[PDB]
C-alpha cells in the first residue's frame, strides 16, 4: 500500500468530468482529491426561488471523482471555518465506517483525510451524512457520485468492449422549499432558520422541485450538452435520496447499467430506465440523429412541471431511413 | 424502402390487440397505421367524474401497434377541425426528432405521415408531446404502447421459443382530477377550462384516480380478460408518466421483460414486477387454476381504492395439487 | 401427496427465522404451520402513537416460513373468537385461488387449512385480502413473507453456492396514522372507528410511519441485527403495499435477488436496491468491517423521519487496506 503511486486529481464541476482513462494506466494507485465545502445561497428557477446549498466543491451536485478498481480514493474534505455546520462524508463505494461517515465528521475549521479501496466497479453515490440530520444536508444538494471503472475500462453483456467518446455526469437533486400562507417560497437567514419547516416539507414526500445540476434549466438552452452523429455517450446519473427514471426523448439507452454496478450486466435498448434513491446509473448511447434531444426523469410532471428536463444538441446528418416526415403536417 | 412491400393494418381497441404473426411473415415491410385523435369527455368512475381525454383512435390507451424488428411503422396522425389544440406524437421506439414528435406537431384540421423504423424489439410506449404541454397531455390519457417483436418470435433467456395464445394490452392512466372546496370533483365545459385546475392537482404528484383503459372497473365483468387453464398469455402493459408494479393475483409473472425490451433477458417467476412512468412492460404466463384472477398495480391503495385492478375470468379443472382447501373455513 | 412425510414447524417473530436447512433434508414433504391471527393495539414510536394492527401470529410483519422447492406448505390459519373482523391469506407464492385468499375467508371463531405447492423458488410476500378491505388490512400490518429454498441451496447466477451463516427477515411496514386539528395523531376504541380517517389518510399515498418490524427503531439498540467480520448474511426485506429501497450503509448487496426469485440472476455489488410493492427482496452480504451499521430504505427522509432504519452491530477488527482515517478531524 505504502509503495503504490500517489495521483492528485483536479476536479471539475459537473456535468462535466475531469480527466481519466477508461481502461487503466499502470498498477494500483493512490487517487488524492480534496474538496472545499461551500454552505451558500443559489436560485434554483426563474421565479428567484433561494436554496441554503450545502455543496461538496461548491456544486450541486458534487464533482464526480473517477477512479479504476482497487484504487485508493484519498479524499480530503474541508470545511471552513466561515461554514456554520458540522459535515462529514458517505461514500458508498466504500466500506466501513457508514461508507466513512463516522470518520470524517468535521466542524467549520476543519479538514480530514480519508482514504477506502474502491474494490467494487459501477457508479456510486456520496453524500454528506451528520447523524441526526442525513436527509437534510443531502436534500440541500450535499450529493454527488463517483465512477469505479473497471480496470479494463466497460464491456457489454458478452465482453466485447465499449468505449464512450464523451461522459456527463447528470445529478438530479429533489428541493423541498417551504412556503408562506400565501403560497410563496421563504427566504431564511441562516441555514438552520429553515430547518424546521423544511422538515415539514419533506414528510410529505412531495419535493418542491426536481432539478438537474442544482436548477431548473440548468442544462439547457446554452447549456445544453452535446454530442455529434455516430458518437458515443456515457451518461451517469445519480440520485442521492429520491427514484427518478432518466430518458432520452429522441433516443435509447443501448446499454444501461441501471444498478449502476458494472459486474452487473447492463439492460439493453431501454427507453426509460429506473434509478433508485440513494444509487447512480449509467446510461451508454450513440446518437445516430442530429438535432436536439431532451434527456429528462420520466415523470412528465417532475420534468416539465417540476424541473427535471435537460437537452442534448447532436450535430450531424439527418438519416430518412431511420424517421422520414412522409406528408408534412398538412390541411 | 420504396420497393418493400406494404401493409395497411387494422386497429383494435384495448386491451385486445389487431391481428398479427408472431413471427414475421416474410422481409421487411413498411406497415401502415392511421389513428384520428379525439378529444372527448370521459367518466372514469361510478361517481359521475368526468376527465377531457384526448385519445389517439379514440381510447384511453391508445391502441397497440404491433410491427416486427427493422419492419417501418407508417402512421397517418389525424387531428379533426372538431379538437381545439394541437397534437403530435412520439413513440419511444423511434429514433430522432424527439421520438417523432418534432414532425408530427398537427393542428386542428391537419393531419401528417410519419415513418420510422423499428430498429429495436420489445414494448415501447408512444405519447403526445406538444412544447411546453407534455404532462398535461399524457396525463388526460394521450399515450399507448407499440410492440416491435423479434423476426422470429419471443424467446426466453437460454433462447428457447415462447408462443403465447393469447396477448392483452393492459394501459395504466394516472389521472389528476381538480375537486372545489367540498370535495366534489369538478366538471368543465371544455378542456382548456381545467387545465389551470388540473396542474395544480398534478403538481402534488398524487393522483386521484389510476384507472386500467381509461376507468375504474373497466376492465372487469363484461370487459374482463378471458383465458383458460393451460393457455399461454402475453399482457402487455405501460404507464407513460408514472410508476407501476403489476401483480396477477392468483398467478406469477413466469416471463416478465421488465424494461420491455426483449434483447434484455426476462425476469422469471416474478410475483410482482415493476415498470417505470415512461415505459411498458410484458408478461408471459400460463394458467394452471381455473377461477378469477386480479391484474393489480400492487400499491393496494392504487389498485383498489384509486381504481388499478383489472380481473381475469379463466375456464378449465382446479389443480388439487397446486391448492387445495384440506379444511375448509369452519368452527 | 399424503404419503410424503409431514413436519411441523414452529415459527419464530421476526427479524430471526425458525431453524431449517438451505439445501433439502431429502425429498419432498408436507411442511405445517399453524398461525393464530390477533387484533391488537400496537404502539409504533417513541411518542406512543398506537395502531390497531391485524398481526399474523400476533407479530407486525407476520413471521418467515421456510421451505424448499417442490414442498407443500399446509398453513391451518385461525381467527379468533375475540377478533371482530373476517381474515383470510394470500400466499405471492401459490398458485390459484387469489393466492389461497378465496379459500381461506375466516370469520372470528374460525379456522382453516390451505395447502399449496411451492412451485417457484424465491421469497414471497403473504398478506391478508378481505374482499373490499384488501388495502386496510395490509397496511394495518396483516402481511408477512416466505422463503422457499431451492432444494440445492442458494447458487450465485454462475452456479457457485452461496450459503449464509446467519438470516433476518426485515418487515417494512407503511403505517397511515390519522392526525387531529393539532397535528397530533390520534388513538381509537375500537380500530373500526379509525377505517374512515384511516382512508383519507391512505388516499394521500403518503405514509406517516415506514418501520422495520412493526416500530420505529424496533431493529436498534439492544434489538440491533448481530454479524462479525467474515460472517454472510442473508437479509430478506418485504413490503406488501408500497416500494421499497434497501441500502446497508457501510457496506454493499454482494448478490442481491432484487425481485426476490432464485431463478432470476442475482445482481452484484449492489450500493442500494429496489423492492416493489407487494414483493420481497434478499441481500447477501459478508462484512469486513466491524461497527455500527445502519440498514434503511435510502428515501432517507423515509428512513430518517419516517422510522425506515435499523442497525447491526459487528464484531471483529478493523481493516486499514479497505479503509483508514489517514488525518482526522483536525483544524
Ligand atoms: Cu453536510
Ligand atoms: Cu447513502
Ligand atoms: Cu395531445
Ligand atoms: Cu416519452
Ligand atoms: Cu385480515
Ligand atoms: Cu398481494
Amino acid at each position: 500500500i505504502a509503495a503504490l503511486p500517489r495521483q492528485k486529481v483536479e476536479l471539475v464541476d459537473p456535468p462535466f468530468v475531469h480527466a481519466h482513462s477508461q481502461v487503466a494506466e499502470g498498477g494500483p494507485k493512490v487517487v488524492e482529491f480534496t474538496m472545499v465545502i461551500e454552505e451558500k445561497k443559489i436560485v434554483i428557477d426563474d421565479a428567484g426561488t433561494e436554496v441554503h446549498a450545502m455543496a461538496f466543491n461548491g456544486t450541486v451536485p458534487g464533482p464526480l471523482m473517477v477512479v479504476h478498481q482497487d484504487d485508493y480514493l484519498e479524499l480530503t474534505l474541508i470545511n471552513p471555518e466561515t461554514n456554520t455546520l458540522m459535515h462529514n462524508i458517505d461514500f458508498h463505494a466504500a466500506t466501513g465506517a457508514l461508507g466513512g461517515g463516522g470518520l470524517t465528521e468535521i466542524n467549520p475549521g476543519e479538514k480530514t483525510i480519508l482514504r477506502f479501496k474502491a474494490t467494487k466497479p459501477g457508479v456510486f453515490v456520496y453524500h454528506c451524512a451528520p447523524p441526526g440530520m442525513v436527509p437534510w444536508h443531502v436534500v440541500s444538494g450535499m450529493n454527488g457520485a463517483i465512477m469505479v471503472l473497471p480496470r479494463e475500462g466497460l464491456h457489454d453483456g458478452k465482453g466485447k468492449a465499449l468505449t464512450y467518446d464523451k461522459i456527463y455526469y447528470v445529478g438530479e437533486q429533489d428541493f423541498y422549499v417551504p412556503r408562506d400562507e400565501n403560497g410563496k417560497y421563504k427566504k431564511y437567514e441562516a441555514p438552520g432558520d429553515a430547518y424546521e419547516d423544511t422538515v415539514k416539507v419533506m414528510r410529505t414526500l412531495t419535493p418542491t422541485h426536481v432539478v438537474f445540476n442544482g436548477a431548473v434549466g440548468a442544462l439547457t438552452g446554452d447549456k445544453a450538452m452535446t454530442a455529434a452523429v455516430g458518437e458515443k455517450v456515457l451518461i451517469v446519473h445519480s440520485q442521492a435520496n429520491r427514484d427518478t427514471r432518466p430518458h432520452l426523448i429522441g433516443g435509447h439507452g443501448d446499454y444501461v447499467w441501471a444498478t449502476g454496478k458494472f459486474n452487473t450486466p447492463p439492460d439493453v435498448d431501454q427507453e426509460t430506465w429506473f434509478i433508485p434513491g440513494g444509487a447512480a446509473g449509467a446510461a451508454f448511447y450513440t446518437f445516430q440523429q442530429p438535432g436536439i434531444y431532451a434527456y429528462v426523469n420520466h415523470n412528465l410532471i417532475e420534468a416539465f412541471e417540476l424541473g427535471a428536463a435537460a437537452h442534448f444538441k447532436v450535430t450531424g446528418e439527418w438519416n430518412d431511413d431511420l424517421m422520414t416526415s412522409v406528408l408534412a403536417p398538412s390541411g
